């Protein structure tokens, strides 16, 4: 229950008291104060006029690894019970003590019973395939090509490639069964949802501002739909936002037509610097389980060196840019967080963190997780699942990145 | 200190509890949970492995308007002494409570005293001269041209354009005195850092994953450099990911050294949709206090009508797309928060919120916050000053809202 420096004098700047104020308001010593820069936290909340968890320290600090060994992932077995049999098992992979741990699976509905769904979740997951059987994979109530297809696992040679892989999209219910007597595992990988913290403040909203919310992002959400938006916001209209950048009204249409054309491009870029906006979220997105479905096949085509490692991938989405997975036979460094799943070998994971190198050796079930930018490497002779999620750092944070002056000052400083 | 009806199930279906398993497991009676669908937090909590703060329903719910008086405002008076003297004056304009207020300040430093620096803030602002008098604007130690310039104040008859503005860049110490005996007030309005997020985080890791990452991020951070970071997150090389996306490695070099020619857009979004990512981010931003500086002529220049208002810019930067200001001379609805000010008149402040039309009648000094996409207008004659901040809905909202799937759907789920 500790306090963080950063928002500490986040709160102190903001409400802009000195350290001697604060002491003086909060009524604690002034070298306690000077220190963190219970009793205190109480204290300080109230004089800075925030919630004790605004000023709260993350429970976790200095993480580099966390790790489960296959014992321990299979004493974390879980029964499920639905539509009166047993029709899960859940185990659970490394993970920082609070956080989302990934899910290992028992498929355990078999072949001639349709699978009850699931009510869905917001997150999107990679969902793979370990074999040895394959599945049936149901996403919706009726039975369709569109709602229920095959999820192979490998039957061939180069198992390190487990089976077929797919993004389970978010919010629609799904639920799988054994496609034959074959048992079969699944891991489901779930990436944190970028749009949960926009979500989470438009819940608390009036109900009036919630639906003019709705109303605004309902149908076709384009570059002329959200510019709109821009403009009220700077209190323009079409007609004077062109007029302030020095475009002529008709080529604005026309980049709005095609924003991803270097004529569409080169005049909002041009109104985005004279009204001071960033023009990329302006430009298109793909257009929205058959996408991003990866079979056995595609992953064997993707198989690459990558450094002493080699590669295939799973499923992704372009829409899902923080939600990534691989297949690594056997340095890594990554710019978030990583989960690693052997299943393969008695595979050595190395790491270097602040006690200075270090090493856990881990079998098949035995997983791992590594913090962003934990430098690693594994030794052994080798297969391990890659997945990675994270918000930091993400594709959004990276948009801001690039619209930051020197980052790396910026980021020494707050430390 | 009540819990968040989202949050809670968020937690229940990462942990892959049902109502009853939960209600099982933190000891409570199942109808308190599916009624909650302060005993019950500390034992829910405990029960889905969570912080209680990772389950508290936000203090506001359901704002729209909050306002404060010219009277209120003018109470809120705080002195502040620098350097020996009576420095400011710092008034509080209207917020929600706890969240950050603007500030109005009294200019005091007189003109042959040179103002003493602050340490600087992370987060920018917009600086606007309310006048009458003009000031000296100072942003570095020694006093040059590029560190010691006037922000002038609105001499002439068009007042409702106060003075000139300008962005107060991330983190530089600055400080402001008279420019001669003329008195003079600013407003200084802050917008959330949208880089703050990422910092908390990177302040809890190890030193060694803070080091790698400060690297990644030193020097210039190019389509290139920010590339490769998303192609070894995949297990990919640059040779790897022009095979898979069939593109060929001379084009991708192409691409990499002019992103947003359509060619290189074209290329990079080729390889995003291949390898699962949004090829926006990579492409260019404007490189990075003249820049931003916005006369009074540069205000007057821009006058346009804006629906029954008047309205002018203040300054505004690219790189800061969620920070704006406008004076505007007197529906109203914004994609996030704005804070108003007046300057002249008496106005009323007009809105539709939970208990039908409401109404403020406001007097220059008196202030106003309205919430994001809350329907509201102006009454009377006839200058506010129209500020906006806010990360819901930000321009970072916007990238993920253009990934999303029917986006009115997934709010409406999440409510």
């Amino acid at each position: 229950m500790r306090i963080d420096p950063f928002k500490l004098a986040h709160w102190m700047n903001a409400r802009k008291y000195t350290a001697a104020q604060t002491a003086d308001l909060a009524g604690l010593p002034l070298d306690d104060l000077r220190r963190l820069l219970p009793a205190a936290a109480t204290a300080l909340a109230e004089a800075l006029s925030v919630e004790p968890s605004q000023l709260a320290a993350d429970a976790h600090r200095n993480l580099t690894v966390v790790h489960k060994s296959a014992e321990e992932m299979h004493a974390s077995r879980r029964p499920i019970q639905r539509d009166g049999i047993h029709f899960y098992n859940y185990y659970t992979l490394a993970a920082p003590e609070g956080r989302v741990a990934p899910v290992v699976l028992d498929i355990l509905c078999p072949s001639d019973r349709l699978p009850a769904l699931n009510n869905g979740h917001l997150e999107p997951a990679i969902t793979v395939n370990l074999g040895p059987g394959d599945i049936n994979g149901r996403w919706g109530e009726e039975i369709t090509p569109q709602t229920w297809r095959v999820l192979h696992a490998n039957h061939g040679g180069d198992r390190w490639i487990t089976g077929d892989s797919y993004v389970e999209p978010s919010y629609c219910p799904h639920s799988y069964s054994l496609a034959g007597d074959a048992p079969a595992r699944i891991v489901s990988y779930t990436a944190q949802s970028n749009i949960s913290p926009l979500m989470t403040e438009a819940n608390n909203w009036s109900t009036g501002a919630f639906e003019e919310a709705l109303k605004a992002l309902s149908g076709k959400v384009s570059a002329g739909s959200v510019l709109d938006l821009f403009l009220a916001r700077r209190a323009h209209t079409r007609t004077s936002a062109a007029e302030a950048a020095g475009v002529p009204p008709a080529d604005l249409e026309a980049a709005l037509r095609s924003p991803a054309s270097e004529t569409g491009l080169t005049v909002l870029r041009t109104l985005g610097r004279a009204l001071g906006f960033d023009y990329r979220v302006l430009l298109p997105a793909d257009d929205q389980v058959g996408k991003t479905w990866t079979t056995i096949e595609d992953s064997r085509r993707s198989r690459r060196t990558f450094g002493t490692y080699e590669a295939a991938s799973m499923a992704s989405a372009a829409h899902l840019p923080d939600l990534v997975g691989s297949f690594l036979r056997v340095d890594l460094i990554d710019h978030a967080e990583n989960h690693y799943v052997v299943t393969e070998g008695r595979l050595t994971l190395e790491w270097d963190g602040p006690d200075g190198p270090a090493s856990v050796e881990l079998e098949p079930d035995g997983s791992a997780w590594t913090g962003p930018f934990v430098r690693h490497r594994w030794h052994g002779t080798g297969t391990v699942l890659k997945f990675g999620s994270g918000a930091h750092l993400g594709y959004q944070d990276w948009l801001e990145l690039t619209n930051t002056f020197e980052p790396a000052a910026t980021l020494r400083r707050g430390r």
